[PDB]
């Protein structure tokens, strides 16, 4: 009769790996982490789009006063990324759970997203999360719209792992992703 057992492709906590046959140049070789996926649509952040300014630079720009000495002087030269085209003037810290921030969303035991200024004060200080990348703007899809992009020859997906986000070099994030899908670019 009608026992509607399905699949429910919720892609939250999943990675979006661009195909070598990607048309859109804005995602030519992107790897997006879905932070939220539901009937309203989907929200994601680009993991390998390093911007010009550095994490330290953006802080200075925002004139954020650190709450402690900035010992981690080196992680402060690391760059901030291009999260996506939507709200390019908004911040999104994707990191490994450390402390409690006013406005934070926990994905797992190793991944969470903080969007409150508070977190900015610990960056560069021993109090900053052991792993984090700062993104500006995010990637958005309308209701179901993402669900349809999949049936197209644009993306492929696999559950996410923190290392791919806070460890492997940018230049290899994509290269290792598709490879993880048993594949390699054209030629």
């Amino acid at each position: 009769s009608d026992i509607e057992v399905g699949h429910s492709m919720n892609l939250t906590n999943h990675f979006l790996v661009a195909m070598p046959s990607m048309k859109d140049p804005y995602f030519k070789r992107s790897v997006i982490y879905i932070c939220e996926h539901n009937q309203d649509g989907a929200m994601g952040l680009m993991i390998n789009a390093p911007i010009d300014i550095t994490v330290g630079g953006m802080l200075k720009q925002v004139d954020i006063e650190p709450a402690y000495p900035q010992s981690h002087q080196e992680n402060l030269k690391k760059p901030v990324f291009n999260g996506g085209p939507v709200s390019e003037d908004r911040g999104f810290i994707l990191h490994r759970p450390r402390d409690h921030y006013e406005s934070s969303m926990k994905m797992t035991d190793d991944i969470a997203v903080t969007t409150s200024k508070d977190i900015l004060t610990v960056l560069g200080t021993e109090a900053e999360p052991e792993g984090y990348i700062v993104a500006l703007g995010y990637s958005g899809w309308s209701a179901g719209q993402l669900e349809v992009e999949l049936t197209e020859n644009s993306w492929l997906t696999i559950e996410a792992d923190p290392e791919l986000i806070f460890n492997t070099p940018v230049h290899e994030k994509w290269q290792k992703a598709i490879q993880k899908l048993g594949i390699s670019p054209a030629q």
